[PDB]
């Protein structure tokens, strides 16, 4: 028993952690094969990154521009390309650390494990959940660009994210591994605002049965609701409307807890129009909503 | 963004195996020719209820351990019992075992645990040795043997391999020489673990990341000795502070210019008026979990 944000273990991807450099400018980048992925305005000078023309930095660049390193070893480059904001650096030698992966798009409120790493060096492995307007509460700091998310399944590594931005109200942005941002930002040195944040309510919803499985039962009540009647005061909290999908996977631990996903509705109906009071819940004072049910499931079964 | 942070747990997971004996399973530490693992492994299920461990070892041998790399099994040429723990050596040297150490921790500071099951990793997540020597773990069936670690330079400093979960549903175990943290027995029985108490230090190393965030309006014009203000910490049901835990504030006090009694007086006054409706670090709670180390740690991006 017991509940706790996990990450992944980030072994795996720790052996593909690089360091790449452009002039002055450096980043973290990924290799995985012969192939080094890394935010692309590592090109750029601080001048350039006000209005970078990605595409016409790039031709001016050579190979030899590049300066990877591995630890103590210097990567050689031999070609580069760049698709949308990730450019990628072909090298003469191959990763032998590179494990089996794929590149993959997360949905909004789905979680990754963010590997955070300066200087092509490991430091710290957390849990993050992409927002609903698209947007990462982490823990990046200076040179933490090109720092990836990623999830594992089985012995494939699924990387979803690549980092590239902190906006001004300390949340951040990022890419897919194919330079696709999530959500509407772009990698310029400019001042960006996001859309208005939702609650993602099937993570608290699975939040509050984890809750329930360590013997917190205080939210509880003996009232139910309607799915349609549940989303309304639910969008009026400015809560993601539950879909019968999100029913649906909640499935499981309705069935572990003997508590219907409407029956845990309506509790959360009711600590939306009341608070908590004073009180906690798995230790929080918030209504946590970062944890889905896969992850609640997977350190919940069988307790 | 200030949240809590494991460390890479690729150097540990290189050296988690399986450790069976019977059919009773958990997991071990390989490092060199080593094995470490909780000696419980050489019980059943009934010899768990009141064991005789003395007595349960003089009949096994080397034969009836099974250590298994993944698939791979490790012959067992050697053993013998060190406290809680059992160490088998093996015939082959770990060639991923990382500079370590073997460390004994002190409650409020925080460590990584790998979660792992029949050998395999399966999750990374920080915990806090709390004052009472239980941590706030998350282990399910199977999960004995996984170790706490950190990680400073390239050298992983082992500290915890867990044992046991209480009743309260906290988890107890032991340090990598099979002393136990805490009053507590590897035996089929529940115990109870004292009263627990806030760490002291890990709050005022949170204030201390509030003020470096620009959050300050808990600072008080008042000062205080360590001894006054242990004394009434103790009425709240805080931790008294130890001088090395006014040392180990001392880089985030000169960061700051904020003297460690100066914030000492400021917490007292939050413990004695509570915040009036204001949050720090946008919560109403006061966060005891990182220690003065984390909060450098996450605030200058140190790497290992
Ligand atoms: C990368 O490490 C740079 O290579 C860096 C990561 C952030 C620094 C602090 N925390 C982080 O997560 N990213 C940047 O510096 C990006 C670079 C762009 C994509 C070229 N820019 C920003 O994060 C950025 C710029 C501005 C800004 O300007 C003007 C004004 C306000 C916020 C802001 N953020
Ligand atoms: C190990 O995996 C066993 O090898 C296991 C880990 C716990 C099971 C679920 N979560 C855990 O953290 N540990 C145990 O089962 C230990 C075994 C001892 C050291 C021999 N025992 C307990 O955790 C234990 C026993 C009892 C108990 O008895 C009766 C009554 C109440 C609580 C309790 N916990």
């Amino acid at each position: 028993s017991g509940f706790r944000k996990m990450a992944f273990p980030s072994g795996k991807v720790e052996g593909c952690m690089v360091q790449v450099t452009c002039g002055t400018t450096t980043l973290n980048g990924l290799w995985l094969d012969d192939v080094v992925y890394c935010p692309r305005h590592v090109i750029c000078t601080s001048e350039d990154m006000l209005n970078p023309n990605y595409e016409d930095l790039l031709i001016r660049k050579s190979n030899h521009n590049f300066l990877v390193q591995a630890g103590n070893v210097q990567l050689r480059v031999i070609g580069h390309s760049m698709q949308n904001c990730v450019l990628k650096l072909k090298v003469d030698t191959a990763n032998p650390k590179t494990p089996k992966y794929k590149f993959v798009r997360i949905q909004p409120g789905q979680t990754f494990s963010v590997l955070a790493c300066y200087n092509g060096s490991p430091s710290g492995v957390y849990q993050c959940a992409m927002r609903p307007n698209f947007t990462i509460k982490g823990s990046f700091l200076n040179g933490s660009c090109g720092n990836v998310g990623f999830n594992i399944d089985y012995d494939c590594v699924s990387f979803c994210y690549m980092h590239h931005m902190e906006l001004p109200t300390g949340v951040h942005a990022g890419t897919d591994l194919e330079g696709n941002f999530y959500g509407p930002f772009v990698d310029r040195q400019t001042a960006q605002a996001a859309g208005t944040d939702t609650t993602i309510t099937v993570n608290v919803l699975a939040w509050l049965y984890a809750a329930v499985i360590n013997g917190d039962r205080w939210f509880l009540n003996r009232f139910t609701t309607t799915l349609n009647d549940f989303n309304l005061v639910a969008m009026k909290y400015n809560y993601e409307p539950l879909t019968q999908d999100h029913v649906d996977i909640l499935g499981p631990l309705s069935a572990q807890t003997g508590i219907a996903v409407l029956d845990m509705c309506a509790s959360l109906k009711e600590l939306l129009q009341n608070g908590m009071n004073g009180r906690t819940i798995l230790g929080s004072a918030l209504l946590e909503d970062e944890f889905t049910p896969f992850d609640v499931v997977r350190q919940c079964s069988g307790v």
